[PDB]
């Protein structure tokens, strides 16, 4: 974190569906 737009497993929410 910050999330929102990171880079390995995971994506913030979706990527706009959740945060973004």
């Amino acid at each position: 974190c910050x999330f929102x737009l990171p880079g390995g497993g995971g994506v913030c929410x979706l990527x706009s569906e959740c945060i973004x």
